[PDB]
């Protein structure tokens, strides 16, 4: 009674917390969650997918980058599947996602209503993920002026990004809000900016999609996805699939919270 | 032909040390067709037992242990059906091979480096000492190098944030001796040091801070920290496992991966 859980990168708090959610729910039925690291590698995921399939795992909860076809061509309906945080197309199985566009929108609208009309979006490459595009789409629909700084998680230099970032925030003394689209960018760059004083909550402030209890205590307003809940919810769906209940391949939206 | 699945049980996946450990194990095991599988003990020794019972009744070909189970537990449940390698435990008289850090030497050297810069007063922040031999060793290393040493034990089970905060601030500020706040575990450094850097307490002139931590983002705050090289510890433990899987009667000795004090 093992459920394989493949995450994009076990180094993200979102992923380890999501897994803790699956586990918590799976334990109420004697089922056990098992974690696999796709290590941001399309190929590692493929070889992992084959192993998961041939070894007889009972279920697959997937928060990754491969098209549903890539997953069907390897597992071929031999087990229940639930994808998380990806919002893909023509998905033949259930999905649990955040209201990315909406949450980003509301966030941007709140900051706008406080004079911070300038927004600098710090994100990973947009075209590689649909949830990233949605968040950026949400910021675009409610922001007056927007500047974007895309970073390739596979090739970049800390100071190089740090400089282009300080730049975008201070080019105009327009009241700016630095908006991180993923937690790692918020943890890597904003702390220093708080110490240097650029982020004074007067002219410049900061926000982003972060779920870690320890950034908040340095107080900024962050958007949380509550990955634990998303993980718990996907596992409920998975219980239904193992129990035999034919499940509808629909999207379940766990709303984000601007706290 | 077998499962070729190696079970890896970590103390808690929330620890960056664990996830990196696993990454190390996975890159080595891959070179030979083996696949690391991650299990989360979630800080519960009971949880761990059911994971082990599952690991033995599903046919995994090996176990890499970075958790709480003693050998009596692992014997009674798995009965040596599969080779075992332990990591980051500092267990004496261990029956299987081990991969550990020079906890005493590393702490001692770090304290010595700080003393030479003037910091004579060490404020140790840690999870309960009795609960772990590795913590005890790092604490043992500090006392072996510093005069004025105060200790602040935190209960991972039930502790209050501002409660611990207020005490740390009390111990750091009691006298004029230059002080080093030394975290024995990464989480404590990550939870309590940032505000002390932002509030001005930690200024690198009268009060500085260090600890065992491998995460990069704190690096960028410039603090001097001790890294355990978890990826390397994980890869080394996987190298030993492959030797056992290849049928080598690997002696149950400890392989020491020295920690590095990195500015």
């Amino acid at each position: 009674k093992l459920i394989a859980v493949i995450v994009a990168n076990i180094d993200d708090y979102f992923s380890t917390e999501l897994f803790k959610g699956i586990s918590s729910i799976l334990e109420s039925r004697g089922y056990i969650g098992v974690l696999f690291d796709a290590n941001a590698d399309i190929e590692r995921e493929k070889t992992l997918l084959r192993a998961i399939g041939s070894r007889g795992f009972d279920g697959l909860i997937l928060q990754s980058f491969s098209n549903p076809q890539t997953v069907q061509e390897i597992l071929h309906q031999q087990m229940p599947v639930v994808s998380v945080d990806r919002e893909m197309d023509a998905c033949p199985w259930p999905q649990v996602v955040t209201d990315n566009f909406e949450a980003a929108k509301a966030a941007t609208t709140a900051f706008r209503q406080q004079g911070y009309q300038h927004v600098v979006v710090l994100t990973s490459e947009l075209e590689l993920s649909r949830t990233r595009q949605e968040r950026y789409r949400g910021i675009l629909a409610a922001a007056q002026d927007v500047d974007v700084l895309e970073v390739s998680e596979s090739s970049y230099n800390h100071s190089e990004v740090h400089q282009r970032l300080t730049q975008l925030i201070t080019q105009n003394d327009q009241k700016t809000v630095a908006f991180a689209l993923k937690e790692r960018w918020l943890l890597e760059f904003f702390p220093n900016l708080i110490i240097s004083g650029l982020i004074d909550n007067q002219t410049v402030t900061a926000t982003g999609f972060a779920d870690t209890d320890f950034i908040r205590r340095m107080k900024l307003t962050l958007i949380t996805q509550n990955p634990f809940l998303m993980g718990a919810s996907s596992a409920e769906i998975m219980l239904r699939q193992l129990a035999g209940e034919k499940v509808a391949p629909e999207k379940m939206v766990i709303p984000a919270k601007l706290q």
